[PDB]
């Protein structure tokens, strides 16, 4: 009754794996910004009425989200914390870990619920991250990758991008990123803050 169900990760991160840096992101980029609430936030029409994504996030990465933009709108938001007592207000979920998480979404949205659970994604930081690469149903990372070796202190923690992993990780075809995520997606290096970045979709067999 727990893994009828994928997950997906989205990361933005350089190509040395860095992601992050005195628990922010180390730059701006404004496309990166509208993809991110997109993606995280589409539901396909043909999903069911009461569909909404998640969003599971580590603690330090929920505390370094502004007040003002907390929770993230428009998703079931889940912080992983070993905090029993740690009051996240709002009616935000708490879990334990990545699969109480899985287990609490299912036990809260049920049969009957006027909101049903739709694509599950894993925003961050670092440590979720490594649960997230080791859990048997992450299917798919959604990588918004940057072409610049900028200093970063949190780096992700498996090289799904470089040859070792080449035979597991594959990198799709731009136009089934675009079915995927149900809209027009810029196609290739995009220019900002000084830098290319470009969006990618990796998947591999469960
Ligand atoms: N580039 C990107 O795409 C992203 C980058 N980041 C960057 O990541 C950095 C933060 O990363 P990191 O410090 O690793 O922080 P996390 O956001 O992963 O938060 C870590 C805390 O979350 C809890 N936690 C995480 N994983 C688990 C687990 N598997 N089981 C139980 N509890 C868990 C623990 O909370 P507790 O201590 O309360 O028990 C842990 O101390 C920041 O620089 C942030 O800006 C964040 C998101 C996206
Ligand atoms: C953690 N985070 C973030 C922080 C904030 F303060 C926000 F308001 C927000 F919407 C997202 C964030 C931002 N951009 C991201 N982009 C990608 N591609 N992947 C992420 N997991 C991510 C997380």
């Amino acid at each position: 009754m727990n893994q009828q169900k994928s997950l997906t990760l989205i990361v933005a991160l350089t190509t040395s794996y860095g992601i992050g840096r005195s628990n922010s992101l180390p730059w701006k980029l404004k496309k990166e910004i509208s993809y991110f609430k997109r993606v995280t936030s589409f539901v396909p029409t043909f999903d069911s009425f009461e569909s909404m994504n998640v969003v599971l996030m580590g603690r330090k990465t929920w505390e370094s989200i502004p007040l003002q933009f907390r929770p993230l709108k428009g998703r079931i938001n889940v912080v992983i914390t070993r905090n029993e007592s740690l009051d996240l207000g709002n009616g935000i979920h708490s879990a334990k870990s990545l699969d109480h998480a899985l287990e609490l979404l299912y036990r809260t949205y049920g049969s009957e619920s006027s909101v049903q659970i739709n694509r599950i994604f894993v925003i961050g930081g670092a440590q979720l991250y490594k649960a997230a690469m080791d859990h048997p149903k992450l299917d798919r990372i959604m990588a918004t990758i940057i072409y610049k070796d900028i200093h970063c202190d949190v780096f992700f923690p498996l090289k799904f991008r470089d040859k070792e992993w080449s035979s597991v990780w594959k990198k799709e075809k731009h136009s089934d990123l675009e079915s995927w995520v149900g809209t027009k997606v810029p196609h290739g290096k995009i220019n900002e803050d000084g830098f290319d970045y470009e969006f990618e979709m990796w998947t591999r067999d469960l």
